[PDB]
């Protein structure tokens, strides 16, 4: 019925108003790629735009831009009425006026900087009373046509004249400020945004339906993550993208009030939220007002916590009130708050990955003008511990550095510079490099949950263990039907043992990469220092974090350091089991089987590994990684020399047959020494840029073997008899 | 309400408590329910303000002011019973204590039925399967799961339901049914709250899951079933039944399975405490936790308290000889104290298991604590056939597979080794199926290939040493 209704959701094209439909839709609605379409919304208003051909979007959805989302007064998830408009349009006169809320501080002829290089080669349609956003000059202003030929009958054409007036019109309350934060202002958190939408917008957008059904709405969403990850930004965006009254409660602001006055503020906020329609209560920095009652001094703080608990428990389904909270220290929150009925849904806003931080960089530089040498992908790759706030600071510092070199072209005597020079100031890649040079990443110490970049091409040889790892990891996560057909529960653990430098870490990272699963690396020294504070909850948090990242691989590297804390199995007579290892075994035994978490351990001291690790059900897949043989050495050398300009005369198989007991690390050291000799040759010749055969010969002259023959024999002995271990 | 009372101003919460008690006394027989009692009455040793202590004292006075003529019953709920002030749990204030534990599979199935009886379920909905697949869930967790499944069902019905319409009619609402796929999706992303909680339940593994070991099965039956089923014979012949059994032998020979199966046959509660668990739970210097374990076992009588992997406990300080010091530390002394201090008439049975009989401390083996020394050896020829048959019950084994041939081709293999062989053969079959996809019967060739790479997890010297300890372990204590 009525094949003209479209579901409204945010678009992905980072441009002006351009709607995107699915493959069957443009054929069903007989419109082509470059066609003019008409959008009809509520409150008797229209919008005109140009469609885009998309296939991999969805089965039935339109894509709606935020620029003209407010033009139709429609929010996310709304239903729109489309209509093809095969009417030829051409503009003759379009009286256009900005709004004096975002154009303050800009002078001069704004057309040649903002409107001229935005109209041509676009051919966009303009309707009566359209508010379209134009970026440029390191700021964004929205623009408004107020008078033209009868609506719409207008497209962007070179034959359209324009004239400035110099008196921008004020903004009325009928429209929402486009300068406010929306869904498009958040980068690197789309899964979290999807969860928040699914848990929030349906009850809020349809309060009557949710009241009619009589089902429990999630009213205890709790955002948490490292500081500066955009928790407040996400909450404000969710508030703005829905027609829900938003009441903001600040932790420190409440705590700064006098005793007996903060409780009044909390009660007033909850009363306002209950009274005013569906509403969202956001309590930023929840740990400020509600820490653990076991660790708190004053009775006023405990009164505050009890009042918050009472207010949370006094929430009814009929109230249609959703309480959201943000905290960078989730473990400091009082446990009574995180129970059922108060804060049950927990959303982890983690550190963005490379793609996410690239998206954040684009979001923060979309206002700025970038020089042609600016490679935002390179900047994202070079920033590891940065968060959204860190990237915003980096972009601001780059802009300030660009200004600092433009103090002469900009008349500092002049009160308010004009935009014809501001756009001429462009941020170079050198400015970004300088800003990145002096920047302090806040999330350096945070554990990384990400898909590693190293693939099988970075590993030479080891084909059999590659196949075994594929069968152990990919198959249970890709074909569960075969496993339940044959009745075998997949093994959840693998232990890597062998001589050092043979690729135990690379194998785990590569198998994580191939499955496209999250990878968490916990090293033995890290465990030994993180337990020295007697914090038993940290290694539990590691397993909890791995649980939410399923499918995930939890890799414990350098287990020898853990096993060497108390000497080993024999040692002086005592056992090496202490501290973390018992809790690690407990966590391994207490993890759900249906969860897709895979645990991999690595050690180059199989003699001192404690037997309880090897028990079936914890780590029973014993995989032995030996020293590379002749062909594996060739493969390792080729893998290590992918990034270097190796000369043609270099015989890699000759080097492989000249090295017998060398491991992968030894071959990497040989390659690095040869490259360093080449660098020295280049430096000397400066006062040629191809690493040669002679460099490899000289490096091989000083090449050293890092595994003894007796060590090889002992590893071969353990390669055959390690399942025994446990028992005596 | 605990928090609601505590949120009031100083001197106003006491008025509320007094008013509540006066109303209860005045209005006929009545029930006073104090939800979250730990909110208002924590331990007075661990509390800061004097207003909180006034609240606790007022509650104690009100509880003590209760007369039989008042016909007033005071009920309280707390998820942290140990945080309650001890003065409240004495006689006259809170003497009856009821433990609302985590529901079992049948209980959580009943909860799922109670929460879905309003919803409409599709014909493929197997609530029993959902109950089996939820382990750490509680009633609130299952209610949340059902609500999430209903919401997922709605989310796929947003077009059939006119979202423009203010109040949808029931002729379409009933047409919306919750599929088993929706329940699977809801279960996929769900956080069980009671995962860390200790489980007190009857295990599912029966004697059919154990191959061979007939003699120890009979001995365990005589040791456990008879005192709980025929006390009259025991009091007639005058012998007090032994309350403890220690399992020792090579690893992977079925020590845990035996304890679980004997728990299952008696239909008694089973509590499993592993050595690593004890070692981490004591590292916080919490001596009351292992006492709570015995207390929890006491209320579950008839119950079996199983301490698995005692070698990890004994390896904390090296062992009996080690470098010269003793392995007795931390939990083991308190475990011995609890074993000596438990009532004989209680039906609690204690079973210990270890694969390091050399380093087990002698005090464990003293009569009255664990004096029934049962040795579980490596399976022999027929026991290997039985183990293979038990492990291959759930797999579609082809007819040409000769299990006795595999049993005679494996001599020093334990039960875990045979399970590993079966798993490797099944994994080869899975690989064959995957390759053929780009047949669903595990064949003789798969078993041959698995046996090619089969490995032995117990050494011959280890077998000799275990045989030596199998004969001389009662001695141990003394020198
Ligand atoms: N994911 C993101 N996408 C875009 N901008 C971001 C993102 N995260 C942070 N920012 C920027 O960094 C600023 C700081 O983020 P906030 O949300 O204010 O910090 P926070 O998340 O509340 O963490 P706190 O307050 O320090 S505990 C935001 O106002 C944005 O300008
Ligand atoms: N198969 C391999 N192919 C290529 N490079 C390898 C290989 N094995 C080792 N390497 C090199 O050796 C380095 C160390 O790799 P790892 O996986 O950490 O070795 P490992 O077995 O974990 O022993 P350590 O203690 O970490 S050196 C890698 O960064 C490579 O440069
Ligand atoms: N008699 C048996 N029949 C069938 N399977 C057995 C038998 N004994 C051992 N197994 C297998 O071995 C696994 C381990 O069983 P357990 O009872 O834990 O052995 P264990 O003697 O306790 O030694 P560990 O340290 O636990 S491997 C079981 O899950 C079975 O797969
Ligand atoms: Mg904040
Ligand atoms: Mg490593
Ligand atoms: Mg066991």
């Amino acid at each position: 019925n009525r094949p003209n209704r479209l579901i409204v959701d945010e678009a992905i094209n980072e441009d002006n108003s351009v709607v995107s439909l699915s493959q069957p839709k443009m054929d069903e609605l007989q419109l082509f790629r470059g066609d003019t379409v008409l959008l009809k919304g509520k409150k008797r208003r229209e919008a005109v735009c140009i469609v885009l051909s998309d296939d991999t979007c969805s089965d039935e959805k339109i894509r709606m831009n935020r620029v003209v989302r407010n033009n139709l007064r429609v929010r996310l998830g709304d239903v729109i009425s489309i209509q093809p408009c095969p009417d030829v349009k051409y503009g003759k006169r379009i009286h256009v006026l900005p709004i004096d809320d975002t154009v303050e501080g800009i002078t001069g002829n704004l057309f040649e900087v903002y409107l001229k290089p935005y109209f041509l080669e676009a051919y966009r349609p303009i309707r009566k009373g359209d508010i379209f956003l134009v970026r440029g000059g390191m700021r964004a202003v929205e623009f408004k046509v107020v008078e033209t030929d009868p609506s719409p009958y207008c497209i962007v054409a070179p034959d359209t004249v324009i004239h400035c007036e110099g008196e921008p019109i004020k903004r009325e309350d009928e429209e929402e400020s486009l300068n406010e934060v929306g869904y498009d202002d958040i980068g690197g958190c789309r899964k979290q945004l999807a969860q928040i939408k699914e848990m929030v917008e349906l009850p809020l957008r349809h309060p009557a339906l949710f009241k009619a059904i009589g089902v429990k709405p999630p009213r205890g969403i709790l955002l948490y993550g490292p500081p500066g990850t955009g928790k407040t930004l996400i909450a404000r965006a969710v508030a703005n993208e829905t027609g829900a009254f938003f009441f903001l409660i600040n932790g420190p602001e409440i705590m700064s009030k006098l005793a007996g006055e903060s409780e009044s503020n909390l009660r007033k906020a909850f009363e306002e939220a209950e009274k005013n329609a569906p509403a969202i209560i956001f309590i930023d920095e929840l740990d400020a007002i509600a820490p653990k009652r076991e660790k708190t001094h004053g009775e006023v703080e405990r009164r505050i916590v009890s009042q918050l608990l009472t207010l949370m428990d006094g929430l009814k389904q009929r109230a249609h009130v959703i309480v959201m909270a943000a905290t960078n220290r989730p473990n400091s929150i009082d446990p009574a708050l995180r129970r059922f009925g108060r804060f049950d849904r927990e959303v982890d806003i983690g550190i963005p990955d490379a793609t996410g931080r690239l998206e954040i960089l684009q979001i923060h530089t979309k206002n700025m003008k970038l020089a042609d040498d600016v490679d935002l992908e390179q900047v994202a790759n070079e920033t590891h511990g940065h968060v959204g706030a860190d990237l915003a600071a980096l972009c601001s510092e780059a802009a300030l550095q660009a200004i600092r070199k433009k103090m002469d072209l900009i008349d500092l005597e002049d009160e308010t510079i004009d935009a014809e020079v501001m756009n001429s100031l462009a941020v170079t890649m050198d400015d970004f490099r300088w800003a990145l040079s002096q920047s302090n990443p806040s999330a350096l110490r945070e554990t990384v949950v990400d898909v590693p970049q190293v693939t099988w091409e970075d590993i030479g040889g080891l084909e059999d263990v590659k196949r075994e790892l594929q069968e152990l990891v990919q198959y249970p996560v890709e074909h569960p039907d075969k496993f339940l057909k044959f009745g075998m529960t997949p093994s959840k653990g693998v232990l890597f043992y062998g001589p050092p430098g043979c690729g135990k870490t690379l194998l785990a990272k590569a198998i994580a990469n191939e499955c496209q699963a999250n990878f968490i690396s916990i090293k033995g020294p890290e465990l030994l220092t993180m337990w020295f504070g007697e914090s038993e909850a940290n290694v539990r948090e590691i397993f909890d974090k791995a649980r939410q990242a399923a499918p995930c691989v939890l890799f414990f590297d350098e287990l020898d350091s853990i096993a060497k804390a108390r000497g080993g199995n024999i040692g002086d007579g005592g056992g090496a089991a202490d501290r973390v290892i018992n809790q690690i075994l407990t966590e391994m035994d207490g993890m759900s089987t249906k969860k897709n978490v895979f645990i991999i351990g690595a050690t180059n001291r199989p003699d001192i590994i404690d037997p309880a690790i090897l028990r079936p059900g914890r780590l029973d897949q014993l995989i032995y990684i030996p020293l590379p043989d002749e062909k594996s050495r060739v493969a390792i050398l080729k893998a290590n020399l992918r990034k270097s300009p190796v000369a043609k005369d270099v015989d890699l198989e000759f080097l492989a047959k000249m090295t017998n007991g060398f491991s992968g690390a030894d071959l990497t050291e040989i390659c690095q020494r040869a490259c360093k000799l080449a660098i020295r040759e280049s430096i000397e010749s400066e006062i040629v840029p191809e690493i040669r055969r002679d460099h490899f010969e000289e490096a091989m002259r000083f090449a050293r073997r890092s595994v003894s023959d007796n060590d090889i024999r002992k590893y071969e002995m353990f390669a055959q008899t390690l399942q025994q271990s446990r028992g005596f």
